[PDB]
């Protein structure tokens, strides 16, 4: 049983524009790449086969995929599912080069796929966001209503170190009645808040607002863009796995997650 023990990772990023409370004017980009990872040591591995077995996967779900791009050296020679027979004599030459430059590393990523995911809306939007301002000529009321959303994702995961920045026009004196708490960047006139964990397992369901007023010494606030953070593990968004052909090789992880990239809120 010489098999290659080797890991392979998807990785999803998920872009979102919210405008208002109006669902249909949200835009939804996500992209993602499948990684393959490879143990040290798989050179002496190579040594002792220069002609080994060949590396052949099938990506699950492929359907959910647009604009695939696939390693121009390492891939390319029906509906839902995609066959590979990944280039051996690449694939050995590239691990080499790698392994000769990093001998201490413990592993080696290499890009297999890049890719798109079919959006369709707010539907495949893992957190919601909806915001609402209230400019008066020296007051400021600010509220961000957000809604865990199960439907953006193959199975109910959490989102974690979630994070909202908003920056706050005319020139704040003072905070008021601002729930929960969050933090205040004077020299940068900008509100933060801070959520570690929001999920089904959260208060409310994962369904929350954040509120805060504004005392301003400066005209109205001009509105300002959301801007949104937060990671996840176990999930992707996509719903596409891997799965290999052929003997040689065991997947000894196939770890899943995705990530906010550009995610952002108008009122
Ligand atoms: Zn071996
Ligand atoms: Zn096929
Ligand atoms: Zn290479
Ligand atoms: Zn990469």
């Amino acid at each position: 049983q010489d098999t290659l023990p080797v890991a392979a990772a998807f990785t999803e990023t998920v872009n979102a524009y919210f405008k208002g409370a109006d669902p249909s004017k949200c835009i939804v980009k996500i992209t993602g790449e499948m990684v393959l990872s490879f143990p040290a040591g798989i050179t002496r591995h190579f040594a002792n086969n220069p002609s080994p077995a060949a590396l052949t996967f099938r990506v699950i779900n492929f359907s959910r995929l647009e604009h695939v791009l696939p390693n121009p050296q390492l891939l390319c020679c029906d509906a839902n599912t995609k066959e590979f027979w990944v280039n051996m004599p690449n694939l050995m030459t590239h691990l080499k080069k790698v392994s000769e430059q990093k001998p201490q590393a413990t592993y080696y990523n290499v890009d297999m796929l890049k890719y798109q995911v079919s959006a369709q809306g707010i539907q495949s939007t893992p957190l919601n966001l909806a915001v609402n301002w209230r400019c008066e000529p020296s007051s400021t009321d600010l509220r961000i209503d957000y809604k865990y959303n199960t439907d953006a994702m193959t199975t109910a995961v959490a989102l974690n170190n979630v994070q909202f920045l908003v920056p706050i026009d005319g020139g704040v004196t003072k905070l008021q009645a601002v729930l929960p708490p969050a933090v205040w960047n004077a020299e940068q006139q900008r509100i933060l808040w801070k959520i570690p964990d929001i999920s089904q397992k959260s208060e409310n369901g994962g369904v929350g607002s954040l509120l805060a007023r504004f005392q301003l010494s400066e005209g109205p606030s001009k509105p300002s863009p959301l801007v949104v953070q937060f990671t996840s593990e176990g999930s992707t968004l996509s719903g596409c796995d891997i799965e290999l052909v052929g003997a040689g090789y065991r997947f000894s992880l196939i770890k899943k997650r995705f990530a906010a990239g550009k995610y952002l809120a108008d009122n």
